DNA sequence: AGCGTCGAGATCC
DNA sequence: GGTATTGGATCTCGACGCTCTCCC
DNA sequence: AGCGTCGAGATCC
DNA sequence: TGGATCTCGACGCTCTCCC
């Protein structure tokens, strides 16, 4: 509401008590960013929404005031697994916490009810799913009794973004949760989310029936992470060898994740690494749940060095010693790449995030996201991040997050910052040639895939598609691909999707801004290295 | 920028429209806004039509299908609505088909073959939004048909399903934008019975349309007679009033009695049957065969009265429903309008009679405690009930935000039929007495139900709950209940919900505006007759 | 656990 | 010398059945 | 319609 | 004057994840 900075203090009456617990129960010397501000706000009896990247320590901001308080804290969690994660951490720490779920043993629930009402119960955190609030009259009655007895005074709503349709995940159950603030007004409410917008947070505030809400957003920045973008090799076996050279080289004996675009990609990459002596395991949704759990367990135990995964991997990733995250293919958006890379270096020590940029991955992902209304837009933002050879990776991420950034805050931690040595290349004539090829194709009633267009540029492919006088520059194929990608994201070329029986395919067509080429003073410049 | 401009028949298609209408559909005239929507659609321009159920929505997209060359794609969330449209269209002889989740595989090949076929007589294809989202084959066949200029019309039923804030929310609808992106030259019509400004803007966003005509039909149904009656305290007396209605003015006429709860429907059905009425109970807990049998007996007029919860309402096309009686008030104005509007679909005169009971307020209030706006729409319904002067159509118009003329009702509601003859009564001292009773209860640590409050007011009930000097006025119990209801919806008294093992119950407590009584000049007035 | 209902048992006139 | 209901209403208590509520 | 191996098919030696 | 491996072309099931 006003500012998080006002709360980054320890002159509050409980502030000493906050600190005993921080160092004593939780055994942490210092507070992670925005943890102290959120905890102080909660202890002041003030509803707070905390947006914080996964692995930044969200759970602490509601777990610590629970031992600072008197009775128990009610946490609403959408999935049973997240509740199990928190419960495991808490049992290890020694805090008494319990969980109620849809099909829990009948007598576990009777015990939970008795503990809720109990006058001197040691139970400190109760985790429930949203239907326990929505549909269980007994649990609501016990919550009301506990509240009247001043043993229930804190509410934590995990995945608050689930209130809004505009959030990635939406749970209908969530539209009940407002009853909490209505039934227990003296209980302070905290909403926790990794990803949220102003619209999503305002929606959640509407659903939760909250009048005034502090809104604290943590920085995207992870200072220990080194961000790099490399050329994706044309040869798949050459790419696998480069990966093995990295793993046996910099990352010998170090755990890591390789993110892959497709399930077949994950399986093939895992097979290739296994045949080259790397202990790697594939993870994707089509795997059996037992197989998934086995792979996760072996990786966490370090029996498996590398987990080759799609976006399916992401269940409770708490591994702190992930030294490298490699993207075999680019993610579909800046959000996804940020979340996937951020699984590295949770221990706050140095870790590397290495991304492989390939021309064809753009169109794999574009055909893929054709159903998402903004899928092409976020994909093209990812593409622009990949195309950049001058700007700092942290600066681009900050633009993406609408976050205030300092140019010199990257501080040697990305590949562009460690290399001016670049120059500008005029590529207008390449655009005119490509448009000529496209026009020849459309007169012959031919649709051109990016491969057909680039081949016609290079003089290969079907002869009829070739244009007289069009000679490609003497550049590596990747340079021609980068030029075409720039024309695409700059809208001189556009994607035209076609739906066929087994697949969705991308064609390239004349873009909106191509008419600008009618004027010869028109110029198009791309940065290259010199 | 307004439909009246489109209320013409000088367009080139206007001849084809009217011939086809009178010939294929055998209807001489159009209901309001049908030709206008048809003209805008026929002008190849996406239009959103908000029109009440039973007003003839399906025709506005079915008629231009036969005016055009190839076929129209209709998007329908539920299979049942699709069956309804298919039976009407088959009876007329128009070839329309439906593809659904579990359709025969050979039905799918026949549908695909018809889609590609060049001279197919198929005019309307009904599919669910997942058919678009997940079927690569259906999209390929749609693209082939579209390129052949045989697929040029899209109808999206229940566009309000795009928004979470809509009455019904479907996640599948967020794929539907692909249609406009893949088939921009295909005209889109969106159909909905219920929508707000928020919902239409959300749906327009989701469907990726940046330009939309918006035609909203009037709520008004001139043939319907709207009445509100006092719900008798005695259940057997209430059943007698109903039998007097049914055997009297509605002898041999079909009708619906809407009930709050499923056993209420059951009790009322038993009572009507034992008194010689052919009545049938309808609620969600019935077996599907029972539902269809009851619907069939009612449609054949073998069952005169259908005693139903809100479950009845599926595809109600019975045109000769002469009376709809509300045994209990609906939970909202929206619901009461939809439930009453099933009467007089034949456009002949019909009656909507509502029975208002003090205890129904709290029955419904406890039921909707989980709905974030449930109490608010219930209280709006209550205010409609409390009114004894204003025209019912005016109250509905306020709910619908529709411009209305007071005298357009034309003797067609109970309040309009009594004509001033009303006056204002100052009831402030009653509020002070009730607040004293409430203060004594909260100091004695006692919770008061509305019945307990009325008993203390009347000098009955527990002696300890009574306040010295508080004597209730010599009025019928209904009048004290109405005074308390006025205090409640005016928020001088408030509901306090308590959750117990078997039920959620309402207490009455001092409301937010009670501090206003501190001014001694403060007055609270309720309208009465002289 | 709690509301709403209804006799028994007091008190009075 | 002492005086106030083989009754007739009335509080005024305390036990004692339901509770389970729409819609997908 | 599309990418990639793999036959078919040449002319030349 | 026969058949070489090296260019095409063909059309197959396609190659897209999980929220
Ligand atoms: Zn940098
Ligand atoms: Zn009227």
């Amino acid at each position: 509401d006003s500012s998080p900075a006002a709360w980054n203090k320890e002159d509050f009456p409980w502030s000493g008590k906050v600190k005993d617990i921080l160092q004593n129960v939780f055994k942490l010397e210092k507070f992670r960013p925005l943890q102290l501000e959120t905890i102080n706000v909660t202890m002041a009896g003030k509803e707070v929404f905390l947006v914080m990247p996964t692995g930044g320590g969200k759970s602490l901001c509601y777990q610590l005031p629970a031992l600072c308080s008197d009775g128990f804290t009610l946490v609403i969690c959408p999935l049973i697994s997240l509740m199990e994660d928190q419960l495991m951490v808490l049992k290890q720490l020694g805090i008494s916490a319990t969980m109620l779920n849809a099909s829990s043993s009948k007598e576990h629930v009777k015990w939970v009810h008795a503990e809720m009402v109990n006058k001197n119960s040691e139970l400190k955190l109760i985790y429930v799913t949203p239907e326990k609030i929505a549909k269980s009259k007994m649990f609501m009655s016990r919550l009301e009794k506990a509240y009247e007895a001043r043993r229930f005074t804190r509410i934590a709503v995990d995945e608050v973004h689930c209130c809004s349709q505009w959030g990635h995940d939406f749970r209908p159950d969530y539209k009940a949760l407002g009853i909490l603030k209505r039934q227990f007004p003296n209980a302070s409410l905290i909403g926790l989310t990794a990803t949220a917008t102003n619209h999503v947070l305002t929606d959640a505030q509407k659903i939760l029936c909250i009048e005034k809400c502090f809104t604290f957003t943590a920085s995207f920045n992870r200072p220990n992470l080194y961000y790099e973008v490399r050329q994706k090799p044309s040869n798949t076996e050459d790419f696998i060898e480069d990966i093995v050279k990295l793993i046996n080289g910099r990352y010998k004996g170090q755990s890591g994740i390789i993110y892959c675009f497709s399930q077949k990609d994950s399986e093939q990459v895992t097979v290739s690494l296994q045949n080259l002596g790397i202990h790697a395991g594939a993870y994707h949704a089509n795997l059996e749940p037992e197989d998934k759990t086995t792979v996760h367990r072996k990786w966490s135990a370090n029996e498996i060095q590398v987990v080759v995964a799609t976006v399916a991997f992401g269940m409770g990733i708490d591994k702190p010693d992930v030294r490298f995250v490699i993207h075999h293919s680019m993610s579909k958006s800046m959000e996804n790449y940020y979340q996937e890379s951020g699984r590295a270096g949770r221990d706050d020590m140095k870790a590397d995030c290495i991304l492989y940029y390939g021309f064809g991955d753009i169109f794999r992902i574009s055909s893929m996201v054709v159903m998402e209304n903004v899928g092409q837009q976020k994909l093209y933002e990812m593409v622009s991040y990949c195309q950049n050879i001058s700007k700092c990776r942290r600066v681009l991420m900050a633009q993406h997050f609408d976050e205030v950034w300092n140019s010199e805050a990257c501080n040697k931690m990305c590949d562009n910052c460690c290399k001016s040595a670049f120059e500008r290349k005029n590529i207008t004539e390449y655009c005119r040639d490509l448009i000529k090829i496209l026009k020849q194709a459309e007169e012959l009633n031919e649709k051109l895939t990016p491969l057909k267009l680039i081949d016609s540029w290079m003089g290969k492919g079907a002869a009829k598609l070739r244009v007289a006088g069009v000679v490609a520059p003497t550049l590596p194929r990747e340079d021609l691909e980068k030029i075409i990608a720039h024309f695409l994201i700059q809208q001189y070329l556009k994607e035209d999707y076609s739906f066929t029986a087994y697949a969705t395919i991308s064609y390239l067509k004349i873009g909106p801004k191509a008419n600008l080429l009618n004027n010869e003073a028109h110029a198009i410049t791309m940065q290259v290295t010199k």
